[PDB]
């Protein structure tokens, strides 16, 4: 079920969600790749996580022009990582108005990436302020605490199974937790847990770094994660 547009790949996971992937090749390592979410809520276009690259977020856009054609009212990213907030000016130069944990935006700066345009707050709980969220139609942003970073937030999709755990968690066959240089070790088995908790209906876990899996990608990430405390 993969459509290639470019060098970025499209999955269509329920009628009016769609998964976007970007990559980027380290050398002695491997081209990795990163996922984020398309989301068409009647005579709009949602975005979840960038590109990699401004580039490849303009051919986001491009792909949403030629298979939607239908403007982007809003993109969430969900982490200050260059996975998913890398290509924050392709969204602003294209009027897309953008929004993230308040948290993530104080740490674009210094993290060589572009804050975005609106900030986030959660409430003790982790339900994001609805009102901080104005138009978001059916995603459901959820902060499960501190784990692949201090600021990583999930997301859910209304009318649909499924959640997105975007750095957070892994798939039920992953070797490792991935890149843990900015983790909080101590509280990340718990917030991979409260994701699972926040969303207990959806069947499919969409992640950053895996194709879709079953609930047993929140276990076995959880599993790994308890080792780390
Ligand atoms: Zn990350
Ligand atoms: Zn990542």
């Amino acid at each position: 079920g993969d459509q290639r547009f470019g060098d970025l790949v499209f999955r269509q996971l329920a009628p009016n969600v769609w998964q976007h992937t970007s990559y980027l090749d380290m050398p002695g390592f491997g081209a990795v790749a990163s996922n984020g979410l398309i989301v068409r809520d009647g005579g709009r276009v949602l975005v979840v996580d960038t590109a990699w690259t401004d580039d490849q977020t303009a051919q986001i856009l491009n792909w949403i022009k030629q298979e939607i054609n239908l403007p982007v009212a809003l993109a969430v990213v969900t982490h200050a990582h260059q996975d998913k907030m890398g290509g924050m000016d392709a969204l602003h130069a294209a009027g897309i108005a953008t929004y993230a944990n308040a948290l993530s935006n104080q740490l674009a700066p210094q993290e060589g990436l572009v804050a975005a345009q609106h900030s986030l707050t959660f409430a003790a709980n982790g339900w994001v302020e609805p009102a901080t969220a104005p138009n978001f139609g059916p995603l459901k942003v959820f902060y499960p605490g501190p784990g692949h970073t201090s600021d990583n937030i999930t997301v859910g999709i209304d009318g649909t199974d499924i959640a997105f755990g975007g750095c957070l968690i892994k798939d039920s066959k992953a070797k490792s937790l991935g890149n843990l240089g900015d983790a909080d070790t101590e509280h990340y088995a718990a917030s991979a847990r409260a994701f699972g908790a926040a969303f207990p209906k959806a069947s499919m876990i969409v992640m950053s770094h895996s194709a879709p899996d079953s609930r047993a990608a929140i276990t076995h990430t959880a599993r790994m994660a308890d080792k780390l405390r």
